[PDB]
């Protein structure tokens, strides 16, 4: 499946892709303010993600550090981002669906539109201005809004237990995105599109 990632944003971001224990693709690239990069996405694959990254420098080699979701200092991520992190979350031909979402469980650093490019289902949207209305003791001094999960490190916002509820912090992100995931057990926003669909990633969507 064909993803196209589509920086509307004014700044530039690190686009990456990754299903947690590999790259997707390349796994990354910068994408310049209007820049768009279409990626290749293994029919089957299950977790994978999506996100960008703010304020990265890299070496010739591909190796160097990002403010908002760097994967272990790698241009092309092989593993996860660190937090915070708007996430574009699917899992391709699941028993003959594909299924989409975004969260904020890591948090968040840009805002994000995830739409099918192909038929019958619908897209995927949290793009308030999360950071700027981010409560004080989750703002990130790299950039962004911390999840409260990585803030405190608590069973609770963590939800280690699979017991857990929402928190005063879960709210503001539901508040301001109510259609992404603002904790491990919030109410599923998860959309099923046709196995083998074909998808979209735009930053920043509200131009």
């Amino acid at each position: 499946a064909t993803f196209e990632i589509v920086n509307r944003c004014s700044y530039t971001v690190w686009a990456a892709a990754s299903k947690g224990d590999a790259a997707l693709d390349a796994g990354g690239r910068q994408l310049n303010s209007g820049e768009s990069w279409t990626i290749n996405v293994e029919p089957g694959t299950k977790g994978g993600k999506i996100w960008a990254r703010t304020d990265c420098y890299f070496d010739d080699s591909g190796s160097g550090i990002c403010k908002t979701g760097d994967c272990g200092g790698l241009l092309r991520c092989k593993r996860f981002g660190r937090p915070p992190t708007t996430l574009a979350e699917f899992s391709l031909n699941q028993y003959g669906k594909d299924y989409i979402d975004i969260s904020n469980i890591k948090g968040f650093n840009v805002p994000m539109d995830f739409s099918p490019t192909t038929r019958g289902c619908r897209g995927v949207r949290c793009a308030a201005d999360i950071v700027g209305q981010c409560p004080a003791k989750l703002k990130a001094p790299g950039g962004g809004c911390n999840d409260a999960c990585t803030v405190f490190q608590t069973s609770e916002y963590c939800c280690t237990t699979g017991k857990c509820g929402p928190t005063e912090y879960s709210r503001f992100f539901k508040r301001l995105c109510p259609d992404a995931f603002s904790y491990v057990l919030d109410k599923p926003t998860t959309v099923t599109c046709p196995g083998s669909s074909n998808y979209r990633v735009t930053f920043c969507p509200t131009a």
